[PDB]
Protein backbone atom coordinates (compact mmCIF):
# COMPACT_ATOMS: atom_id res chain seq x y z
CA UNK A 1 0.00 0.00 0.00
CA UNK A 2 0.95 3.79 -0.46
CA UNK A 3 -0.75 5.25 2.41
CA UNK A 4 -1.74 9.17 2.51
CA UNK A 5 -1.89 10.48 5.99
CA UNK A 6 -4.91 13.09 5.97
CA UNK A 7 -6.28 11.22 8.48
CA UNK A 8 -4.72 8.61 10.91
CA UNK A 9 -3.15 5.88 9.85
CA UNK A 10 -5.63 3.30 11.24
CA UNK A 11 -5.22 -0.46 9.43
CA UNK A 12 -7.48 -3.81 10.33
CA UNK A 13 -4.83 -5.45 12.50
CA UNK A 14 -5.67 -9.14 13.99
CA UNK A 15 -4.44 -11.21 16.73
CA UNK A 16 -4.97 -14.58 18.74
CA UNK A 17 -8.46 -14.58 17.06
CA UNK A 18 -9.58 -10.69 18.05
CA UNK A 19 -9.64 -8.03 15.04
CA UNK A 20 -9.19 -4.80 15.97
CA UNK A 21 -8.19 -1.48 13.99
CA UNK A 22 -4.64 -0.03 14.77
CA UNK A 23 -2.06 3.21 14.38
CA UNK A 24 0.91 2.54 12.29
CA UNK A 25 3.63 4.91 14.25
CA UNK A 26 7.06 5.88 13.11
CA UNK A 27 7.53 8.00 16.09
CA UNK A 28 7.27 4.73 18.74
CA UNK A 29 9.48 2.22 19.43
CA UNK A 30 6.97 0.10 20.69
CA UNK A 31 3.69 -1.51 19.60
CA UNK A 32 1.11 -0.57 22.27
CA UNK A 33 -2.33 -1.73 22.80
CA UNK A 34 -5.57 -0.90 24.98
CA UNK A 35 -6.10 -4.92 25.82
CA UNK A 36 -6.75 -8.24 24.53
CA UNK A 37 -6.31 -11.88 26.49
CA UNK A 38 -2.67 -12.55 26.02
CA UNK A 39 -0.26 -15.23 27.26
CA UNK A 40 -1.34 -15.11 30.84
CA UNK A 41 1.88 -13.40 32.90
CA UNK A 42 3.75 -10.89 31.58
CA UNK A 43 7.45 -8.92 32.35
CA UNK A 44 6.81 -5.71 33.31
CA UNK A 45 8.14 -2.32 31.84
CA UNK A 46 8.25 1.53 31.64
CA UNK A 47 7.75 3.21 28.09
CA UNK A 48 7.74 7.09 27.44
CA UNK A 49 5.52 9.38 26.28
CA UNK A 50 5.05 13.05 25.28
CA UNK A 51 3.02 13.56 29.18
CA UNK A 52 5.75 11.19 31.46
CA UNK A 53 5.95 7.65 31.55
CA UNK A 54 3.21 4.54 31.87
CA UNK A 55 3.65 1.13 32.98
CA UNK A 56 2.77 -1.94 30.60
CA UNK A 57 2.34 -5.59 30.13
CA UNK A 58 5.28 -6.67 28.12
CA UNK A 59 3.89 -10.04 26.04
CA UNK A 60 6.53 -12.02 23.66
CA UNK A 61 6.59 -14.26 20.53
CA UNK A 62 2.99 -12.69 19.83
CA UNK A 63 1.41 -13.60 16.16
CA UNK A 64 -0.14 -10.87 14.58
CA UNK A 65 -1.72 -10.17 11.36
CA UNK A 66 -1.17 -6.44 10.93
CA UNK A 67 -3.39 -4.95 7.40
CA UNK A 68 -2.79 -8.60 5.68
CA UNK A 69 1.23 -9.06 6.70
CA UNK A 70 2.03 -11.39 9.43
CA UNK A 71 4.41 -10.20 12.14
CA UNK A 72 5.80 -11.84 15.27
CA UNK A 73 6.80 -9.92 18.40
CA UNK A 74 6.52 -8.04 21.59
CA UNK A 75 3.27 -6.43 22.23
CA UNK A 76 2.79 -4.20 25.13
CA UNK A 77 -0.95 -3.72 26.97
CA UNK A 78 -0.80 -0.41 28.39
CA UNK A 79 -3.14 2.74 29.26
CA UNK A 80 -2.42 3.87 25.41
CA UNK A 81 -5.57 5.80 24.04
CA UNK A 82 -5.03 4.11 20.59
CA UNK A 83 -4.02 1.05 19.35
CA UNK A 84 -0.26 1.46 18.04
CA UNK A 85 1.94 0.06 15.74
CA UNK A 86 5.66 0.32 16.31
CA UNK A 87 8.95 0.29 14.71
CA UNK A 88 9.72 -3.28 16.37
CA UNK A 89 6.57 -4.74 13.70
CA UNK A 90 6.58 -2.50 11.16
CA UNK A 91 9.97 -3.48 10.09
CA UNK A 92 9.20 -7.29 9.39
CA UNK A 93 6.25 -6.61 7.24
CA UNK A 94 8.70 -3.63 5.38
CA UNK A 95 6.81 -0.46 6.22
CA UNK A 96 8.85 2.45 4.97
CA UNK A 97 8.16 6.11 5.12
CA UNK A 98 8.90 8.28 1.30
CA UNK A 99 8.83 11.42 0.49
CA UNK B 1 14.27 9.06 -0.43
CA UNK B 2 12.70 5.75 1.36
CA UNK B 3 13.33 5.87 5.00
CA UNK B 4 13.57 2.07 6.42
CA UNK B 5 12.79 1.82 9.82
CA UNK B 6 15.32 -0.24 11.95
CA UNK B 7 16.26 3.07 13.99
CA UNK B 8 14.48 6.13 14.70
CA UNK B 9 13.44 8.30 11.26
CA UNK B 10 14.92 12.15 12.81
CA UNK B 11 15.77 14.24 10.12
CA UNK B 12 17.17 17.60 9.30
CA UNK B 13 14.89 20.17 9.49
CA UNK B 14 15.19 24.57 9.26
CA UNK B 15 12.68 26.39 11.44
CA UNK B 16 13.21 30.21 12.56
CA UNK B 17 16.30 30.03 10.92
CA UNK B 18 17.79 27.01 13.32
CA UNK B 19 18.59 24.13 12.08
CA UNK B 20 17.73 21.11 14.32
CA UNK B 21 16.70 17.38 13.72
CA UNK B 22 13.38 16.17 15.00
CA UNK B 23 11.15 12.98 14.50
CA UNK B 24 9.26 12.18 11.78
CA UNK B 25 5.80 10.99 13.87
CA UNK B 26 2.93 9.42 11.82
CA UNK B 27 1.00 8.93 15.07
CA UNK B 28 0.88 12.58 16.17
CA UNK B 29 -1.77 14.95 14.60
CA UNK B 30 0.02 17.71 15.55
CA UNK B 31 3.82 19.37 15.33
CA UNK B 32 5.46 19.55 18.62
CA UNK B 33 8.79 21.22 19.20
CA UNK B 34 11.11 22.65 22.21
CA UNK B 35 11.21 25.72 23.43
CA UNK B 36 12.11 28.76 20.87
CA UNK B 37 10.71 32.08 20.31
CA UNK B 38 9.22 31.92 16.93
CA UNK B 39 7.36 35.23 15.06
CA UNK B 40 3.26 36.23 15.29
CA UNK B 41 1.29 35.25 17.40
CA UNK B 42 0.51 32.39 19.44
CA UNK B 43 -2.66 31.12 21.28
CA UNK B 44 -2.91 28.46 24.16
CA UNK B 45 -3.47 24.83 24.03
CA UNK B 46 -2.90 21.43 25.28
CA UNK B 47 -2.08 18.62 23.86
CA UNK B 48 -2.20 14.85 25.32
CA UNK B 49 -0.83 11.46 24.44
CA UNK B 50 0.77 8.79 26.56
CA UNK B 51 1.58 9.84 29.77
CA UNK B 52 -0.77 12.42 29.75
CA UNK B 53 -1.10 16.17 28.96
CA UNK B 54 1.23 18.85 28.00
CA UNK B 55 0.77 22.93 27.43
CA UNK B 56 1.97 24.38 24.04
CA UNK B 57 1.53 27.78 22.56
CA UNK B 58 0.11 27.14 19.04
CA UNK B 59 1.34 29.37 15.88
CA UNK B 60 0.10 29.19 12.60
CA UNK B 61 1.29 29.86 9.13
CA UNK B 62 5.07 29.36 10.26
CA UNK B 63 7.27 28.71 7.38
CA UNK B 64 9.68 24.90 8.00
CA UNK B 65 12.41 22.90 5.63
CA UNK B 66 12.10 20.03 6.82
CA UNK B 67 15.10 17.18 5.14
CA UNK B 68 15.21 19.99 2.37
CA UNK B 69 11.61 20.40 1.44
CA UNK B 70 9.78 23.76 2.09
CA UNK B 71 6.08 23.79 4.11
CA UNK B 72 4.01 25.91 5.85
CA UNK B 73 1.84 25.27 8.69
CA UNK B 74 0.86 24.97 12.39
CA UNK B 75 3.59 24.33 14.57
CA UNK B 76 3.34 24.21 18.55
CA UNK B 77 5.82 25.24 21.08
CA UNK B 78 5.62 23.38 24.28
CA UNK B 79 8.40 20.76 26.57
CA UNK B 80 8.46 17.75 24.35
CA UNK B 81 11.10 14.93 24.98
CA UNK B 82 11.39 14.93 21.20
CA UNK B 83 10.92 17.68 18.55
CA UNK B 84 7.98 15.73 16.23
CA UNK B 85 6.72 16.39 12.53
CA UNK B 86 3.56 14.66 12.47
CA UNK B 87 0.77 14.95 10.21
CA UNK B 88 -0.50 17.86 9.85
CA UNK B 89 3.29 19.07 8.13
CA UNK B 90 3.53 15.61 6.31
CA UNK B 91 1.13 16.02 4.44
CA UNK B 92 2.52 18.61 2.53
CA UNK B 93 6.12 17.23 1.71
CA UNK B 94 4.19 14.63 0.47
CA UNK B 95 4.93 11.75 3.14
CA UNK B 96 3.34 8.17 3.01
CA UNK B 97 3.91 4.82 4.41
CA UNK B 98 5.11 2.13 1.75
CA UNK B 99 4.58 -1.57 2.02
C1 LIG C 1 4.34 4.34 21.60
C2 LIG C 1 5.53 4.69 22.51
C3 LIG C 1 6.44 3.47 22.65
C4 LIG C 1 6.30 5.96 22.16
N1 LIG C 1 7.41 6.23 23.11
C5 LIG C 1 8.83 5.90 22.79
O1 LIG C 1 9.13 5.03 21.71
C6 LIG C 1 9.91 6.33 23.81
C7 LIG C 1 10.79 7.52 23.42
N2 LIG C 1 10.85 5.19 24.06
C8 LIG C 1 10.40 3.98 24.78
O2 LIG C 1 9.08 3.80 25.29
O3 LIG C 1 11.38 2.97 25.03
C9 LIG C 1 11.30 2.18 26.24
C10 LIG C 1 11.61 2.86 27.60
C11 LIG C 1 11.39 4.37 27.79
C12 LIG C 1 12.48 5.19 28.48
C13 LIG C 1 13.79 4.52 28.91
C14 LIG C 1 13.88 2.98 28.86
C15 LIG C 1 12.60 2.20 28.57
C16 LIG C 1 5.51 7.26 22.14
O4 LIG C 1 5.06 7.93 23.31
N3 LIG C 1 5.19 7.80 20.79
C17 LIG C 1 4.83 9.21 20.48
C18 LIG C 1 6.02 10.14 20.21
C19 LIG C 1 6.99 10.41 21.36
C20 LIG C 1 8.33 9.67 21.41
C21 LIG C 1 9.43 10.23 22.31
C22 LIG C 1 9.03 11.00 23.57
C23 LIG C 1 7.75 11.84 23.47
C24 LIG C 1 6.69 11.46 22.43
C25 LIG C 1 3.95 9.23 19.21
O5 LIG C 1 4.69 8.61 18.14
C26 LIG C 1 2.63 8.44 19.33
O6 LIG C 1 1.92 8.63 18.08
C27 LIG C 1 1.68 8.93 20.45
C28 LIG C 1 0.58 7.86 20.63
C29 LIG C 1 -0.85 8.41 20.45
C30 LIG C 1 -1.36 8.74 19.04
C31 LIG C 1 -2.63 9.60 18.86
C32 LIG C 1 -3.57 9.69 20.06
C33 LIG C 1 -2.93 9.65 21.46
C34 LIG C 1 -1.56 9.00 21.67
N4 LIG C 1 1.10 10.21 19.97
C35 LIG C 1 1.18 11.51 20.68
O7 LIG C 1 1.83 11.65 21.95
C36 LIG C 1 0.60 12.67 19.87
N5 LIG C 1 -0.79 13.00 20.33
C37 LIG C 1 -1.87 13.13 19.31
O8 LIG C 1 -1.76 12.60 17.99
C38 LIG C 1 -3.12 13.94 19.65
C39 LIG C 1 -2.88 15.42 19.34
N6 LIG C 1 -3.59 13.79 21.05
C40 LIG C 1 -4.56 12.75 21.48
O9 LIG C 1 -5.42 12.07 20.55
O10 LIG C 1 -4.58 12.39 22.89
C41 LIG C 1 -5.84 12.16 23.54
C42 LIG C 1 -5.60 11.23 24.72
C43 LIG C 1 -4.65 11.71 25.83
C44 LIG C 1 -4.83 11.16 27.25
C45 LIG C 1 -5.64 9.89 27.48
C46 LIG C 1 -6.74 9.57 26.47
C47 LIG C 1 -6.74 10.27 25.10
C48 LIG C 1 1.51 13.89 19.54
C49 LIG C 1 0.78 15.24 19.46
C50 LIG C 1 2.88 13.92 20.26
C1 LIG D 1 1.62 -4.37 -3.14
C2 LIG D 1 0.79 -3.11 -3.32
C3 LIG D 1 1.27 -2.00 -4.06
C4 LIG D 1 0.50 -0.82 -4.22
C5 LIG D 1 -0.80 -0.64 -3.65
S1 LIG D 1 -1.88 0.91 -3.91
O1 LIG D 1 -3.17 0.41 -4.22
O2 LIG D 1 -1.30 1.56 -5.04
N1 LIG D 1 -2.17 2.16 -2.56
C6 LIG D 1 -3.24 2.21 -1.47
O3 LIG D 1 -4.00 1.25 -1.46
N2 LIG D 1 -3.42 3.24 -0.44
C7 LIG D 1 -4.55 3.31 0.73
C8 LIG D 1 -5.83 2.40 0.56
C9 LIG D 1 -5.77 0.95 1.26
N3 LIG D 1 -5.40 0.99 2.78
C10 LIG D 1 -4.94 -0.30 3.44
N4 LIG D 1 -3.89 -1.12 2.95
C11 LIG D 1 -3.60 -2.30 3.61
C12 LIG D 1 -4.34 -2.74 4.75
C13 LIG D 1 -5.37 -1.87 5.16
C14 LIG D 1 -6.18 -2.21 6.29
F1 LIG D 1 -7.38 -2.50 6.10
F2 LIG D 1 -5.83 -3.27 7.10
F3 LIG D 1 -6.32 -1.34 7.10
N5 LIG D 1 -5.68 -0.71 4.54
C15 LIG D 1 -4.95 2.35 3.22
C16 LIG D 1 -3.98 3.01 2.14
C17 LIG D 1 -1.26 -1.80 -2.95
C18 LIG D 1 -0.50 -2.98 -2.77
Amino acid sequence: PQITLWKRPLVTIKIGGQLKEALLDTGADDTVIEEMNLPGRWKPKMIGGIGGFIKVRQYDQIIIEIAGHKAIGTVLVGPTPVNIIGRNLLTQIGATLNF
